[PDB]
């Protein structure tokens, strides 16, 4: 027996009315595939003589080891897109433009414009607040070795005439000078001062000074010859006063020096010395002393003399000449 | 020949003791599948007449093109979770609250509390250090056009009586004024000064001033009539001094003006002029000059005269009256 | 019929020259697989009697639901690597070292070194610019309750003799003092001042002061006894002047006090009072007044008397003695 089977092209089977017997093999000549009958279905409705089931295969791949599009997408969704995020380097880039609290160098203007909680009072107020209580450095060090400039090192301005606080307040406790101004010896000379003050306020002194020294001056001024030449500073003075009219004014009645004791002093009110030797003075009682010959381009009104060293008045000379003239008239 | 094969349900085969001959086909009526004998194994242990091997299939999918769960997880693990990272926008958000070194506007308090390396000495110390050596702007510009306030523009306080540095130090080289205070003409008048100083320190002058002017005053004061009215400032003065007791004190012996030359001057110690014409002065020798008639509500003690323009003493008048009285007594 | 088929090992078939008839089954004894002839091809070139096509399988897996290596890689490439990005925490870390514009505490030096656009002029210049126009706090509050230190609270230095701006400029409008210095009562005494100024500038006054007070002093000084003891301050003075030579200098000709009216004043040029009672004064015309007995350790040159209270000259006494001597010589 060399057995052959009912056979024809797949597509020919497809429209054959032939019913294969149960288990009778039919062969598709162009595919080489077989099918067996079930006694009823036409060929195209039988299945193949052998399994076509993925789950009956051998050497299946590891399908469950594989990532699903869904699962992957869920996981990718938790990750940050490059686009929406700064790189470490772009981060340093930006942070390096920012001032460390630990310190740094400004190259531009630091403006302050306080919104103001209360902005406090005392040693916890101020837009800039510096406490050096645990340290040995300066607070604010401003300097310039530039040749010329358009602005000062520090400027304090108040705009409104009602302004009811100081521009600069110094409350000092310590052992050296509260405020110290050195204007050291020019090479190229200035026609100006270490401290210069102008006030146009007619109801207050330009400068007020109170002290309570045991044995010193409230203000001590010293002039020092700038030269070794004995008489070079001959037009200088420790204190110079001028008394002037207003521009286009009619003149002035202001006094030069006014000295008073509102509570009364027993001290010399004006005392003038050279080489620490009294030369002239006004005693607390307004009497005066002078050490050398003096001159008045005028007369002197004074009281009649009683002591021998008293200056004689004209009245006194005249009466003594007149007494002598009478007494001597003993032509009788 | 229409061939049929030993056949029965799969499950019936499953417990059949029938051994198919080698290559003899047996058919599973309910699955339509065939198996061939090997001459020994029962049906359930033969395999199907045709291959069930994934690797013999055609039109396999691209299994190796597919991502494995493991591989994907490795790669996802290198990526940043959204949660642990700032967005660009949240990054700008935070950086915009930080001060650019290039400049910016503070709206709150900048406190300093130095930890202090040494905090230096000179022009590289200070919590705030400003160098304007290459520029034409001011250093610290503080101003206020507010109507009233609770605090000054600048405040310097030192708390401890041992404190051995200044509150403000000015070391000036230049061609204009080191320190300049303008208190310009009030519309609403203040009863106060451009500069006001009080000291309760009994062992030091409230203010000390040294200069070495060739032809100027160490301190120059000018009073200017505030009015065009010739005599409006009649109670004003360039310099006003008061000398007072302590509250509930017994009084005072302080002098008004004290002038000395510790090294001896040949200059006039006090010189008083009007319209630049000497009117009164005390010479270096304590002698005085006065230009007009003067008055003493008292006597004057002086030396006997020798020149004709010398004031006569009482001694001198008396002796001349007495000499005349003797001489004339030639009643003999 | 129990049918058996031409059969032999796969590998034996592989090199058999046997041509199976069309649809004649041949069996591979070691694999259990069948093939059917096509009437021409050798065994090894027939295919199996049943389909080996992935696309004809049942229970296929969801291959298209699976992620491809390519697709996954594309998506991973848009995500940020952990390595190239800061964590939220590392971000806070860095930002917390930066100064909030809203405020913060510096612990190190803030240097300024302006690059300078123009650095302005007026109330919009300065490396540090503070405007308190809408607020009630101080601007710059510098203080120290430390015991001793190496640096002052504030320091202003200018290096170049050409420097053509001030160290400190105060432009004040308001109702209290522009600048106020309090050096309150020491427990441990300093040998120093509230304000101390030295200038070595021979061409400008160390301090200049101008005011225009209606009824006050341009400078008002008050000395206050520091003790209740009437005469404790007996060596004190409101104003103390010294006039000194240069070290190794030949001496000095500087004046003590110089008073002038460049425009001419009708006021008393020097006026000295005690308990507000005139005691001594120099009138605008250089004449003087004194209230008590005075002394000159010398002579007084003055004009011949004309009134009775005028001091007599020697000339005048002498002429009256001489007139009496003549007149009385009527021995004829």
């Amino acid at each position: 027996l060399r057995v052959q089977f009912k056979r024809m092209k797949a597509a020919e089977w497809a429209r054959s009315d032939v019913i294969l017997l149960e288990s009778e093999i039919g062969f598709e000549t162009d595919t080489g595939f077989a099918r067996a009958g079930d006694g009823h279905n036409r060929f195209s409705d039988l299945g193949y003589i052998s399994p076509l089931d993925y789950n009956l295969l051998t050497n299946k791949p590891n399908i469950d080891g594989l990532a699903t599009k869904v699962e992957t997408a869920q996981k990718l969704q938790q990750k940050a897109d490059k686009e929406t995020v700064y790189t470490k380097a772009e981060s340093k880039q930006e942070l390096d433009k920012k001032l460390n609290l630990k310190g740094g160098v400004m190259t531009g203007q630091l403006k302050f414009k306080p919104a103001a909680t209360v902005a406090y009072s005392s040693s916890t107020g101020g837009a800039v607040n510096i406490d050096l209580s645990s340290t040995r450095g300066a607070g604010v060090v401003v300097y310039s070795d530039n040749d010329t400039s358009d602005g000062p090192l520090m400027s304090l301005r108040t705009g409104k005439e009602t302004f009811n606080q100081s521009a600069l307040f110094v409350d000092y406790k310590g052992t050296t000078n509260a405020v110290n101004i050195a204007m050291r010896q020019p090479t190229t000379p200035n026609f100006s001062s270490a401290l210069n003050i102008t006030s146009g306020n007619e109801n207050g002194s330009a400068m007020q000074l109170r002290g309570s020294e045991k044995a010193l001056g409230t203000l001590k001024i010293t002039h020092e010859n700038p030269s070794i030449g004995a008489d070079y500073d001959k037009n200088a003075a420790a204190l110079s006063i001028d008394i002037v009219k207003k521009t286009n004014g009619a003149g002035t009645a202001a006094q030069g020096i006014y000295i008073n004791s509102t509570s009364g002093t027993t001290g010399k009110l004006l005392r003038i010395r050279n080489l620490s030797d009294d030369k002239f003075y006004v005693k607390s009682d307004g009497g005066f002393y002078a050490k050398e010959t003096s001159q008045i381009d005028g007369n002197l009104k004074l009281k009649d003399p009683t002591a021998n060293d008293h200056a004689a008045t004209k009245a006194y000379v005249d009466k003594a000449i007149s007494e002598l003239k009478k007494l001597i008239l003993k032509k009788h």
